[PDB]
Order: structure tokens, then sequence, then C-alpha cells
């Protein structure tokens, strides 16, 4: 009977299907090859991407904002990080993917991904963050998952209610709509891939009581926002039971303003718990 | 805002991540390419090969046995399926990978994948049915659903006790123990590449009491011997709580030849309800 302390290693047909566990080697990585091509002409993908104030080929210090579900990039932001970004010294950009990002889930993150080439480039071949609401931290985390050349261009990931599960509350319907149905094939994949494990530093705010996505009540592993090694921040943990910001305000509100304005400033890449409390458990709108 | 009645197709890349769900153009099956390369010399699979009273490579009706986790075939299956299958017609054949079946899952299934494409060979190139238990059982699902040349080649297969899941029940170990700990990488690997979706016909007979594989007490997708679609025969939901057979009773059992050989021969490749009942729920060995 022989014996060993640890698990042997996967052979190569099969280690994309462990991404996360650990064999005798180490940890097992992403699939690293080149990037799957896209179905969209580049000048169509270009014709998504949009900056305040520049052009995506030569911008300084740029955020990359990607919308939620049945949303253009300003119908999203106008309000908020538009705003806000630049006001912490970030070239506002987003990507608007028609129509209202109810097309293919797997065409809308085409978008943000030729988006992230271009802005890395566009800023002197510098890492950019990504700040995204709903659909678009699906978007981001799918991209991650599946481009293995854009891991390198993002150096965080902040993403307020991401629907990683899709889910539960929910006929004919929008394709994207189709795809965040919790049980559906498209998340089924992702997390199939290993991407319910945080691929760049990554923070997700959301809250118990969103009206569009759910589960998010448990604090846990089970909520759809949540990122195996990331930092997930579910509103009511730190605020209690009377805080109840909803699907928007977990992307407008001061707290969720404190916490981003948290991760895009931290060395680690993620919120830092040392930066919010009690006293920024605020539902107003951040941008009032 | 575009509606349709369907989730969109998968892209290339991400269906092997989302094998068994629906979209547009139906349910995604297993990906069907070359199998993939063995890392033993065929004449080292070949020696771990026997069948009763035949050559692997001339044989009649031959049924493969896969032993579990410590024995070999003869160790597993002499007091019970090498005699129980010889009476029922077939000519008994196991495979015996060195040392025990305690290195590496993935090479214990080499010599099963190597041994059922010599037995359809040597049977006129005819479908033949295959019969395990515990890791047997996880060796013949993964070898269904990574070696897709022998999809083809089994009729049917029925598992006593499989470990699909691993176990919860459980230092420095046997590779093979360390593949079959819940949690491995090796369990994950089945599970997101969609081996846990019957591939060919099966039945799993497997009991609550199992001293061995945990968790099996639901009657459910829980158990690690479940597969979707399978015929999933936990002993005690047809025979009740003072049905208590362990382990290896799960293989020897009165109860299990009459499953055994309800999908031995049933047309559907699976036992069959009315081919069993109360009278059955009989504890003794079967041999006996
Ligand atoms: C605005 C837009 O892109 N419309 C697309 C259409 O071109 C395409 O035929 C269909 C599926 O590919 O999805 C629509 O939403
Ligand atoms: C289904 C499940 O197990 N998740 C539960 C959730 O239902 C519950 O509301 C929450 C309370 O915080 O705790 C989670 O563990
Ligand atoms: C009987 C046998 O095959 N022994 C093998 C040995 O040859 C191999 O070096 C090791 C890992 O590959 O696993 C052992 O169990
Ligand atoms: C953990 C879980 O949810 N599985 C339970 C199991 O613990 C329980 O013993 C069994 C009773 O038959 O029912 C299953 O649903």
């Amino acid at each position: 009977g022989p014996k060993q302390n640890c698990e042997p290693d996967l052979m190569p047909y099969a280690r994309p299907f462990a991404v996360g566990k650990r064999t005798c080697s180490g940890i097992v990585g992403l699939p690293s090859g080149s990037d799957p091509a896209f179905s969209q002409p580049k000048s169509v993908l270009d014709a998504g991407l949009t900056c305040q104030g520049a052009s995506p080929s030569s911008v300084s210090k740029p955020i990359l904002l990607v919308p939620g579900t049945g949303t253009t990039g300003p119908q999203s932001f106008d309000s908020n990080w538009i705003p806000l970004s630049a006001q912490l010294g970030y070239t506002p950009c987003w990507i608007s993917p028609p129509p209202f990002m109810l097309n293919d889930t797997q065409v809308n993150t085409e978008y943000m991904v030729n988006a992230i080439t271009t802005l890395y480039a566009g800023s002197g071949n510098n890492k950019l963050p990504v700040l995204t609401w709903s659909q678009g931290g699906l978007v981001a985390q799918w991209g991650l998952t599946f481009f293995p050349s854009i891991r390198s261009k993002v150096d965080r990931l902040m993403a307020f209610a991401p629907d990683y599960k899709g889910t539960v509350l929910a006929a004919v319907s929008a394709p994207s709509v189709w795809q965040q149905t919790t049980g559906s094939a498209l998340t089924t994949a992702l997390r199939n891939a290993g991407g319910l494990t945080q691929i760049v530093p990554t923070t997700n705010l959301y809250s118990a009581t969103d009206e569009i996505v759910q589960p998010q009540v448990s604090n846990s592993p089970l909520d759809s926002s949540y990122l195996f090694n990331g930092k997930n921040v579910q509103a009511q943990a730190v605020c209690g039971p009377l805080f109840v910001i909803d699907h928007a305000g977990s992307l407008t509100s001061q707290f969720s303003y404190v916490v981003g304005r948290s991760a895009l400033r931290s060395t680690t890449g993620q919120a830092r718990s040392a930066d919010y409390g009690i006293t920024d458990c605020n539902p107003l709108p951040a941008n009032d």
C-alpha cells in the first residue's frame, strides 16, 4: 500500500475542470491558451466603447464601467460612478453592448474584452480597474475566465450586485435574461470552469434585500454575489437588518461609494474593513 | 427588447462546461474528440486484464468487472459476481490495476478503457456490460466521461456502492484514497465535466448504512452514488430502515443480486422496479 501527502496531479485532459483545487504540484490554475475569436467585427465592438472627454486609444487613468441588464453605460452610471470616478481622478469609460445588455452575455463579454485590450494600450500599457453593476460583474468574470489575455490587464474588479450564480427571482425573455436565470447553461459553465473563485483582486458589494438578484441573504458562499478569496461585502453584515438598500442602491448608496472608493485606492486591490464602519451605513445616494 | 423561448447556445470554448444543460440547439452533449493518450504501455495495461476460461481477445458474452479500492478483481468478485455472472451466461472478466487499486484513479481508468476496447473487439465488436464496486464505478464513469471511444462499446453500467462524489468518511494516504475524498480535485473534475449525469444506461445500488462511502442517506441527488437519469436504488428506500447492508453487502447481498440481474437482462439497460420487491430484501449473500 503506497502512501503520499498530496493528491495526484490531474492529467491535462482533466485539469480545466478542477481550477482552484490543490494537487501535488500546487493549486490548479486557469487554462492560459489563446483568446477565443470574437463573433463580432472589432469595429462593431469599438462602437460600443466610450470615454468621457477622451478617446479610448489615448486616455489617462481609465476606469471601465460595465452596465447592468436592460441599460446602457450612461443609464447605469450617469448619476453615480461616471461623476464619482471622475472626482477620484479617473477618466470614466464604459461599454454599452446593444441592445441594452439584453443580448447574449457571451457577446456582451466581447465588448468588455475588446475594451480592456483597447484601454490597456490606450493608457500606456497600464492595468486598469473594472467597476460593474449586475450582469456587468458576470460579464467581467466570464471574460477573465475565458479570455486569458486580459487577466494581466485588469488590476482589480469592484462589482456591485454581481449575479455570478444568476438569480432565482423569475416566459419568452431576452437572451441575457435566460442566461442569468439560476440553473442556466451559462451560469453552470462559469462555475464549472472555476469562475466562482476570484481571478483578479475582487470586491463584491451586495444586499440581502436585492429585489432582482437572489439568493443574497446568507452572507456566505451560497450568495449569488460571492467569490472565493474575494472581499465579499453583504451590506447587512456590516450595517444590520434595518439597512435595506435595493438592487440599484447597491450601486449608488453612500455606503457603496465608501466601499468602492476603498477598493479603488487599496494597495491590495480589495476594499478594506478598516475603511468603513457603521457611520458609512448611509442608504442615501453618494452623488447627492 | 428582444425575446426568445430558449437560452442562447454556448460558444465552443464554454460548452464542455455545461454538459447536460439545455440551450436552443438542445441538450449539450459531452465533447467527442480523440481519446487522451495512455501513460502506461498497452502491454502493461493488458497484463491487468483477465477472463475466466478465455482470452480477452476471443471471448463470448464478456462482462467486465471493476474492483473496489484496496482489492484485485478476484478479491472483490471471487465469492460473488464472478460465479454469479457465469451462471447468468457471461464470461466473467476483470481488471486488477496495481497495486490493489491504490494508485492514481486516472491510471486505473486506463486499465478499464483498454479492457473495454479489447473485449469489444474480442467479442466480435459487440457492446458489453460493465459491473463495478466502490471506486470501480468512479473509474467507469471517469472513463466514459473522458474517453469518447468507449461510450459506444459499453451497453450498460451496473454499479454497486459507487462513490462518484467520493466519501466524507476520513494523514498520508494512497493516491486513490486522496482522490476519493470528497472535495478532491478528481471528484471536482468529474462533476464539472458533466460526469454526475449517466452516459450509458446505469443502475446504482447503494446503502444508507455504507460504512465506507457517505453521504448515502437521503435517497436523492445528494447521495454519492446518485447519477442524474440513472436508476438510483438506495436499498432502504425499498426495504425500510431495518435493512442495513454494509459497503460489501451492497455488492454481495441477495437483494443486490436481484437488482443486478434485473439490470443485466433489462432491454432498457437499467434495473426495473417490477423485478424486485419486499421479498428480495434479503441481506444474506446471494452466492450462498
Ligand atoms: C441590436 C442588436 O445587436 N441586435 C441583435 C441582432 O443583430 C441579432 O440578430 C440577435 C441575435 O444574434 O440579437 C439581437 O439583439
Ligand atoms: C438555503 C441555505 O442553506 N442558506 C441559508 C439561507 O436560506 C438563510 O436565509 C441564511 C440566513 O442568514 O442562512 C443560509 O445558510
Ligand atoms: C505497482 C505499481 O504500479 N506501483 C506504482 C509505481 O510504479 C509508481 O511509481 C507510483 C506512482 O506512479 O505508484 C505506484 O503504486
Ligand atoms: C444535508 C442534506 O440536506 N441532506 C439531507 C440528509 O442530511 C438527511 O439525513 C436526509 C434524510 O433522509 O435528507 C437529506 O435531504
